[PDB]
């Protein structure tokens, strides 16, 4: 595939002023919500014995449509998400190349526990695998956290907060990504309390602004054997707190999709 050059994509390092207004939802959301006028839907995983959590979406006409902030205090493990929602029995491969470009502030180390997550996120099914434990996947492609008392938030996370296994290495969108592999042992999930597995890939230099090949991604993982299977279920942008008291703000979040031409297939907002 060819890069798209679309003027409609938005510069990442251009995206710096403050968005404002905004719907926000403060509780758990029961899956995906669809947003009005737009084609994102949004989730909020929000315990009640955990403290106040928050998701505000900045609406269809700003910050690239899937831009939105969220705030945690006292959190059980908060995910605020926002982006596509597919699960209709299609492999992610059905939706061409998939891009985001992004562009955040957020509050700074050790303000969303001992471990955290921001970037892509989704689930994706494969009923072919002949191991019952890689029929589902849940999926990490992580661009930066808040770090914790070992470890600065500008080094990356390893294994020791995703648990599992380091299967290789790649080079995409300006830093290497270390692959990890994780066996989850009868935990929840979008198909409820079962065995599953998680495929990691971990940014070596963590930041707040740029652009994700996220398709390239997806095509490294199968190509290292930890295969997707034929029905994504979403991809959307994520923030995961597991604790403490902290923010994130997007200033843009912009998916689109693209042939492998480079000519748009999909792209959000929708002159002389």
């Amino acid at each position: 595939n060819n890069r798209p050059t679309d003027e409609r994509i938005i510069d990442p390092s251009t995206a710096n002023t403050q968005l404002t207004g905004g719907v926000t939802y403060n509780t758990t959301s029961g899956g995906n919500k669809p947003l009005a006028g737009s084609p994102y839907g949004y989730e909020t995983w929000i315990d009640t014995g955990g403290g106040v959590c928050s998701l505000t979406w900045y609406g269809a006409d700003q910050g690239g449509g899937a831009a939105f902030k969220a705030t945690w205090t006292n959190p059980h493990d908060f995910l605020g998400r926002l982006g596509y929602f597919w699960n209709e029995n299609k492999p992610y491969s059905h939706y061409e190349n998939i891009y985001c470009g992004f562009n955040y502030t957020r509050s700074g180390r050790k303000t969303a526990g001992d471990y955290s997550y921001i970037g892509i996120y989704g689930w994706s099914r494969n009923p072919s695998a002949s191991n019952s434990n890689e029929r589902l996947i849940e999926y990490y492609i992580v661009e930066d956290w808040f770090g914790n008392q070992w470890q600065a938030d500008t080094s990356p996370m390893g294994i020791n907060t995703t648990g599992g296994t380091v299967m290789g290495s790649f080079t995409v969108d300006g830093s290497s990504y270390q692959i990890i592999k994780n066996t989850r042992v009868n935990q929840p999930s979008i198909e409820g309390d079962k065995t599953f597995v998680q495929y990691f890939s971990i940014r070596q230099s963590p930041r707040k602004s740029g652009t994700i090949s996220i398709t390239e991604h997806f095509r490294k993982w199968e190509r290292l054997g930890m295969k997707l299977g034929d029905n994504m279920y979403e991809c959307k942008f994520l923030i995961e707190a597991g604790a403490g008291e902290g923010f994130f703000d997007a200033r843009l979040i912009q998916f689109y999709r693209a042939d492998n031409e480079g000519n748009i297939l999909q792209i959000t907002p929708l002159h002389h």
